[PDB]
Order: C-alpha cells, then structure tokens, then sequence
C-alpha cells in the first residue's frame, strides 16, 4: 500500500558532478521509505552540460518500456539542461503515470544542501495520483512545474526553476500538493512523436543574435547540411541583417528555420516585423531557443514542410 | 528678478519601434525606423514645458541591425558635442538597447546625462508607449541629479543603469529591468527619487578611449545546449576572431565539444569569456571550470551580449587573460 | 456576425476618477466596431477605493439576469480594488459567458494613456469563445488573468496586474489569445453561493499584524459583533500575541476567524506554527486578506461552522 | 612574518525559525525560539574558518511577537558594545525581520556591520536553510566592504539593505528581496561583489537617538479594502495613538469612512501616514489625495510596517506634518 516509484539517475550536481550512484542517493534520504517503495536504476552519470540526443532517446524508451512495471518515475539530472530533457520527454513519453525530474544547486556535502529535500519532494510528486496526466514535470524548491514552460532563471539560486510565462502547476507543503493548473498544450500520449525505433534525431543547431552578429555560425550549420536551425533572436525573435540573409537562404535550401528569442520571457510572434510566410520561417511562440530546438528536431521526424512545422509549433 | 531657464537637451535618433509605423492602430504589423525625429518631438507637445529640445537623425534603423560603426559614431558625437548641450536622449530600438547602453556607458567621457529610450509599440499603435517614454527620458536627461550615474536607459517610468539593464519580455511595455541589482530611480509626475548609483566604473573612470578608433575587435557569441555543435565556435576560430563569448548553460558551463574548441583557441591567443544563457546571476569563478588553467575569463553578471561589449573594449588594451579578467572585475 | 458585448461601467481612472460616462469611453475607441457590437450601461461612477457590498450585489444580479441577452460582458472599474470585485463575481456569477474586468493606471488625457488599448483588449477577450468557462477574468497589459489569483503588484506601473501564485491564463497579441491555463478552483456555476435575493453580506473586517501590534482594531470588530475577521498575518499567517489572544476569543464567541498573510505571495498554510483546529481558525491558503474577506463573507451566507468554512477555503 | 587574524563577530540571538524545531525532519509542524545560540553555532562547524564567533541570547521568540522593547534593547546593546567587536550578526525570525532591520538601520550608530539572518525551515528539517544562511551572514559581517552600508539582511546568498528589504513569500527560502531598488551584493564562495549602497540616510547619519528612550511613540496600522470599516481607525484614535499608518489600496488611497476618521484625527494632531497594501512601488504625493490639505504624510516606497518604524522615530523629534514629510523624504 505505498506506491512503487522508480528513480532513473543521469548525474548532475544532486549526485556530486555525476559521481555518486543512485543507490547512495536513495540511502541518504531514509524518509523516502515513509512514502514509497523506491527502486533505483543508473542510466548515465554525467553533468547535464554534456547531455545529448542518445541519453534522451534512452530515457524515452526506458520509460515507455517500463511504464506498466511501476507507479511513477523520478529522474535525477543536472540543472543546466534539465529544461531541455524535461521538454523532450514531455513530447515523447507515452506513459501517463507521473514522470518527475529533480536536481540540486548544491552538492550532498555542502552546507544546507538542497538535494535531499528536493528528492523527497520529487518522490512525493511522483507518488501523488493527482500528478498523473499533467505531462512530464520538474520539481524544485517545493514547486511542481510543467516541462514545457519550466526554465532555469538564475546561475546559482536554489529557487532558480520557474515557469516564467504561465506559472507553476502546484506548491508542495507538508508532503501534499494543491494542484491548481495543468498544461493545455498537448503532451505525452497526445503527441504524434514516436521515438521507440529511432537511434538518432535530426541535426538542429542554435545561433545567437546581437549587434554586429557574424553570419559565420549560421553558415557553418548550413554548410554541414543541418536539418534545422533555431535563431536566438533579439527582442521579438528578430535577426541581425547578415544572419537574416543566411537564414533566408537556408529556409529555401532544405534547412527548416525557427525564430525564437534570447529574451527570457514572452512569445516570439508572427505578424510583427518579420514576414514568416514569405521567408518560410516558423515562429517559436513561448519556446526558448533550446526548447524550440527540441520540438524542431521532433517535428523534423514527421515533416520538412514549414507550414506543417508552424502548425506543430502551435499545438505542442 | 530672475527668469527660469529650461535645459538644452539633444535628441540623437537612431530608429527603433519608437519611430516605427504600421497601417492600423490595432494590428501588430509594423516596420521600423520609418518616422523622423521631428515627428517624434511634435508627438509630445508637453516637451516644451521641460526642455529646449533639438533633434538630430544619426541613422534610422531597427536595433536588430545595430553595429560597431553606429556605436563609434554615437560615442564620438556625444564626446565631441558635450560642451554644446546640457544632456542627450538617444531614441533607439529595444532589441539591442542593452548592448548600445553598455558600450556608451564604457566610452562616453561627457559627464552630462546620456539617456536612452525606446518603445514596445509603434508610434501608430493605440496607447503607444513612445510619447510618455520620450517625455520621461527628457525629464531624466534634464535632471541635475542624473549626472555621474553613467549612461542610463529610461522606460516605463523607471531609470536604469546601462550595465545591468536588459530586456526581459518579447512584447511587454514593462520589459526593461535591471535584473541583478535593480533600478536607480523611479519617475513620478516629472520627478525622480534616485536611491542607487552603479558602483562599477563607467564613463570618465574607464580607460577605453574610442576617439581615434575606426573599428572594434572581432568578438562572436556561441550558444550552449544539449548536443551542442562545435561548428559555430570553429567557424569563429577559422576566421581569426579576436574574442569569443560563450553563452553557457547554468553557471557558464560548456558542452564538451564547445569547451574543446574554445580551450584550443585560447591557447593560441583568442580571448574566451564564459557567460551564461541563464537570464540572471553571475557566471562565477571557482565553479566547474578551471579558468586559470584554460586561459578563460568569467563574465560575472554580464550576459553574453554585454560581455561581448566589454571584451571588444578590453581587446583594444590587452590580449592577456588575467588582465581581461581584472577588467571584467572592475567595469 | 460580430459578438454582442455589454460594457457595465463602475468608474475608475479608466474613466477619469469615475467622471466620464460609458458612452464616451466606448466612442473614444472607434475600432471596437471591428470586433463587436457594444452596448454600454452605467452601474455607478466611483473610484474603486470606495467600492462596497451594494455595488457587488448589483453587478452579480445584473450579470445573472442579463446573461442570455448578450454574448459577453466587460466591466470597467478602478484598479485599487479590482482584485476584490473580480473574485466576488468569480464566486457569484452564474453566467458562463465571458465576464472581463478592465481598468487603467493613467487617465484618458495623460500621455500614452493605457485605457483605450486596455478596453480594446478586454472586448477581444469577452468576444473570444475560448474565454468561456474560465471564470471571471481581468484583462490588463495584454494579459488575461483569472479573478481568484489576480492582484495589483505596483502602485503606478501599467503592468501592475499579475497572477502572482499560478500565473496568467493567456497573452493577447494582434487581437488573438493563446490560452494555456484555466483555474482549477471551482468558480461561477460550480459554486453554491447564490446572491440573487441578498441585499447585504455578512460583516467581515481585516486586521493587520506587525511588531507590537495593538489588539484594539480586532477588539473593535469583536465589540461590534462582526460575523468574521480576516487577519493579515506576518509570514505564514502568524499573529502578534495580543492579536492572537483577541482572535482566539472571537472564534469561540461567534466570529469566524481566517488567517491570511500581509506577505504578497504564497499560501497561509495549516500545520506550521498555529494549531488552527484547536483555536477554531481557518487558514486562507493563497487568498490574500482582501480576497479571503470575499470568500469568508460568502461562506458566512451558508454556514458559521469553522470546519465547514475551512472546507470552502479548500475548494473555491 | 605576519599571521592571519580572524575578525571577532558577535551573534545576538533573538529566536526565529532559524532556532525552531519540530519532531520530524519531514513534517512542516514546528515551534519557534526553542534552540539556543550555542546549538546554532555548533551546527555550522566551518564558522571557525572565517571568524571568532561569540554568541549571546538576547531573547528567544518568534518574530511574530517582536516588540518595541526588544528593538530598544538591540539598538542600545549594539551601540554600547560597538568597540568590543568587529561586527554583529542578529539571528531573528523572518516574519518581522524587515521591521527590526529598518529600526536598527535608523538607530544604530556603530559603524561596524550589523547583519540580520533567519531561516524559512526549522533547524530540524531536511535541507535546513539556517546553517548556510548563518555562515553567509558571518561572511558578510566580517567583510570590510560591508561597513557603512547601513543595517543589512543576509538570506539566500544575497545581501539586502534594511530599508527596502521585505519578505515576499510565505514559505519560500528565497523570500527576502529588495523589491523596489534591488540587493547590494551577492555572495558566492564566501566572497561578496557589492555593486550598490543605499542613498537614503542611515545609522550615524540620522538624528534618531534611542540611547535614553524607554518607550516608543504609539503607532497603529489600519488596512483599506472594499467596504472597509472605520472601527479600527476609531479605536486607535479613541486610545490617543500618536500616529496612524494607513495600508491604502493602489497608490495609497483610502475607503471614504477611513479617510474621514483619519482626516479628523490629523486635525487634532495625530500623525497620519499614507502607505499601501500593494507590495511594490511608492505611495506618492500629487496623486488622488491632497496631503497638504489634510495634514497627511505620503510614505514613498515604505510599506505600512516600515512606515510605522519611521513614524514612531519621527514622533520622537516632531509632531509637525511638514517636518514628518521631510523625514519620510530623507530616511
Ligand atoms: N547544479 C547542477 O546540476 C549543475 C551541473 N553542471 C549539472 O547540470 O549537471
Ligand atoms: N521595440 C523595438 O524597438 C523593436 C525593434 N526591432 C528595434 O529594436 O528596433
Ligand atoms: N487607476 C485607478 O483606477 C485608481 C483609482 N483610484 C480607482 O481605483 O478607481
Ligand atoms: N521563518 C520564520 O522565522 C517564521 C517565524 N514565525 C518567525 O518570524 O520567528
Ligand atoms: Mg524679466
Ligand atoms: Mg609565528
């Protein structure tokens, strides 16, 4: 009569980076036995700054295969790219049981280390039946956050993770969650992305805009035949002239182009300064560049047509 | 008896959505840098209550196309014309305002106020924000208390320092905030209560002298993410870039491929600054990267585009990584 | 084939305060004709700092009676207590057609006045069929906010209104709304509060906590036989000792007592420092003191039992 | 040769959740001011690396029960013991920390650092925040650069000035922020980069001298909302209160009943300060209230509880509304 919860470990400073094994992490929080029967599996043990497509595909297939063997999943992970992995799993996971990602800003051995209570709260969330069907979740700093909107907002603050556009789903207090929101964007088993038989993802890179931006990064991606390029635009997804010329070319030359923004909140919109339809570009909406990459890679497993890509960007 | 005299304020116009226009008041489509400075001034009839305004159109572009030559033209003009006026307002686009503001913060030697201003809605839109913003920027440039605070950005009733200020939202009129150390002052009824001033050295306290420069050192920016390509970094290194700024993940970390390329580059004398794609907080020393070992510099609270500004200026004085680190600790 | 939209005007600086009539407000935004057929009715013309129970009851009955005559409602109102009126209507309105509140930080005649585009955007929201069944809404600064969580965060900023705990429902760009959230708390026709035949509300006052707080405010409410007292507590709804003693007494003497917090975000929780069950107190959750008053007044039309009041505070 | 010497730092303990305890590491129930200062110090073994720490238990309460007499005891103690130590940390509850911090900001004359610190989780909870907060507060009190910045609050790796600092969330360890003008500095690896200092007069630049005072003037706070009762205001007026602070709606506005009672009061010599229940921004002059006419004072960015602090101190010098307004413009 306690839930069966699986911890899939990937590394991160919660395990510091990526040094301590999943068994040690579990054993260091003996109160986990008050709330669940926890089984731990080591996927990788890396800093999430070196996170990659192979790990993503591994996690998605593992969760999908092992869904009916457990009541919920907790994924221990680095902070740096937690928001990218959360969103990838948000779109590719077909288990509608809770999938909860957790990290830590401080290691196990630092004063006032945040990882133990973080993990406790992540298991609370994975064990709550109300957590189901809300898509892939990130639990940090007593807060339950959806995988699409969650992002890291500060380089060192324990309270870094926030859903900056649409806000959190619930707060955790005394091992209980008052959920007041759920993501409306289609997730998990409401998406067509199916990664079960894929061993690589389409090649998508990210270029930065700023004053006097060089076009050389964008050119190097075009020259390598990248499947897609996300622009981290200025303001409402705008492009420096040199970058705009190279991306205009890419989009008529077999590279899907998504305009996102370096600006940390708000949508990159259509109908502003850029005629997306004319250039064949897709506007990313509230997806930031790293998140837009995620969805563009997945869109590219279904289609190369920019009109169909924009439609994906409007639904997921 | 004495007579009140209004300060002389010069508007240097560069374009931006503040000078943007579209064919409907109620649709979001517009084109930028289309309206001249005279039109802007005459849309704020009340400016005569507070200053004698003169405008000059320096260029008329979207700030998405801001570039080194416009930066050099502005700094030189302000430094040359200092004695001719009581203060400057610069009308500018939002997109790269935080870059131009910091460049000018480090290169203007005039110690009269320099205030930048823009708008999130075009001049043609319903409830356009540009008119009162411009009025507020003139208030600020005319205020004796505004002097010696460095170059300023005024937007949404708030006076922000050019170092910390950044745009936080793609569309919101409240977008501009000093996200680490906060604003200098708030404006109500044409009056400012200043409660802060930036401690970092600016303006006539920096060594950066652009008066004779006709170009700036080449500095590129590369982004980090999961499975990040090393191709952008390599392209910058193949082109002989003087510097590269890394938009790192978390506290300025790098994907291993990117790290490898930049370490190699730094050993051949490319300056490499670690910054962060994360929108607030410092990229610190003494975290996961041994900067001393690789010859890297940590950007502190400077975001990637701002670190590029200081790196380009740093490279005009020195190519030594320890001396560049000290610059990033002082300015 | 454009929606029929009714503007119910109450005053505020949008009409500055409370001086200009609803007809003038409408006529000043001739682009409203592009999106709706707008009919205006004047309810009152007051600064919302003088908002009161009679106006609330008027609005609720007017909307409920006139529901089937129109496609949506826009309510022009002052900023100062917009969050209280929004929440009252959120709980008492039985029309599930859009009800949208709007104000302005600057008058009609000030430079860059915010009221015209505010009103335009509020009519856009009231005319969108997707706006229906999300409860009573506040539209300010291109943002659609639920009436329960919305509050004013700054004394003068045009961007003051924010849903500080759970975030907005959607952003408005180019006359279109991308809704990604809806309130989970029960609203409008999912609440039992029925105000149709009520001409007054239970008497509920608010006392402030701080260092060395006087108990005299709380005593004056008890001495007048108030139906309820909301505490604006310190931190997690805590009470200064003198105030705590007087409120302990009130709760065993015929006055319902709700602990809220002066702190602008986060829940006033049970199971912290205060034994609510023992003192007969109710914890307000994320409802701030003025919002907790709203719900406590309505709870008092159904019940005086603190256990039943806490249950109301956990559902609405 | 020379030897490193560690600064002498005094911990004045007052209680708070930092000294709180509960029977489980994982339940939220706790009771406050239960654990003595010695226990706190010994839970941070690394404090010896940075200071010679001495603790004194001044009182042991929840800050929800903070009061004038504790404020007087603290200020007098700090001012008396200044020469005996290199800096002070005050362990304190969160709930009213922003009030005590501003009181001390206006009454300490010691110009060695005074740093307040607390915790959002009790000392017994999993991942308790108190230990590193205390470590960080000692870092800050030991840092020469911390002097002459006024009284400070250190929480969540951030150094905040006692005037602007407030608690923003009921439970979050990140709750403390300077919501109008931002923090002074951030702490990483035991080091602070200070980029701001408060312009408002504090400490030895104020006239407020509490050395001989054994009480403070009586100042109450009343809240405004729709249909607000005048009974609280009247109760304060019936008790002969020296001052009343209004927690107004929006920009410090009052419900008409409340307005009537306070106007009447002010005409009989009660000091009335308009503040706001809204969590950020100034209560300004020159808005909907004619303050001159009624003899009211506008609080600026001071929230109601902070305005009470300055009003009580103001009332020790003057009962004149124009002179009280000038105090609220300067401190
Ligand atoms: N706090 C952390 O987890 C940062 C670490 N670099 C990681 O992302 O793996
Ligand atoms: N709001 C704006 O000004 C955006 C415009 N693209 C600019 O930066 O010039
Ligand atoms: N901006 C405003 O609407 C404030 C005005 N006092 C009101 O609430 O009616
Ligand atoms: N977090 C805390 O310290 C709350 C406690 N009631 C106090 O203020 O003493
Ligand atoms: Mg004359
Ligand atoms: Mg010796």
């Amino acid at each position: 009569h306690l839930p069966n919860i699986t911890i899939l470990a990937t590394g991160g400073t919660i395990a510091g980076v990526g040094k301590v094994g999943v068994e040690n992490l579990v054993n260091a929080v003996p109160q986990l036995k008050d709330i669940a029967n926890v089984k731990g599996e080591q996927v990788v043990n890396i800093g999430s700054q070196d996170m990659n497509d192979n790990v993503w595909l591994t996690l998605a297939k593992k969760i999908n295969t092992d869904c009916d063997k457990t009541d919920g999943f907790v994924i221990t992970h680095g902070v740096d790219t937690m928001e990218e992995t959360a969103y990838f799993l948000d779109l590719t996971v077909k288990c509608d049981k809770p999938v909860v990602m957790v990290g830590a800003m401080r290691p196990s051995t630092s004063m006032s280390a945040d990882g133990p209570f973080n993990l406790y709260n992540a298991v609370v969330t994975a064990a709550d039946k109300a957590s189901a069907n809300r898509g892939v979740l990130v639990v940090m700093n007593d807060t339950v956050l959806d995988g699409r909107d969650v992002t890291t907002t500060n380089t060192t603050d324990v309270a870094t993770f926030k859903s900056v556009n649409y806000g959190p789903l619930g707060y955790i207090h005394n091992g209980k969650i008052d959920y007041q929101r759920t993501p409306a964007r289609k997730h998990t088993s409401d998406t067509p992305f199916d990664v079960s038989k894929l061993n690589e993802l389409p090649k998508v890179g990210i270029v930065y805009n700023y004053a006097n931006a060089s076009d050389l990064p964008a050119k190097a991606l075009v020259d390598a035949g990248y499947d897609g390029i996300v622009s981290a635009g200025v303001g409402n997804g705008n492009l420096y002239k040199s970058v705009f010329d190279t991306l205009a070319t890419a989009a008529k030359t077999g590279t899907a182009v998504v305009r996102s923004s370096r600006v940390p909140t708000g949508a990159t919109t259509q109908d502003a300064e850029v005629d997306d339809a004319k250039y064949g570009f897709v506007a990313s909406g509230t997806l930031n560049p790293q998140k837009a990459r995620v969805l563009l890679q997945l869109a590219l497993t279904q289609t190369k047509d920019p009109q169909q890509i924009q439609q994906i960007f409007n639904q997921y």
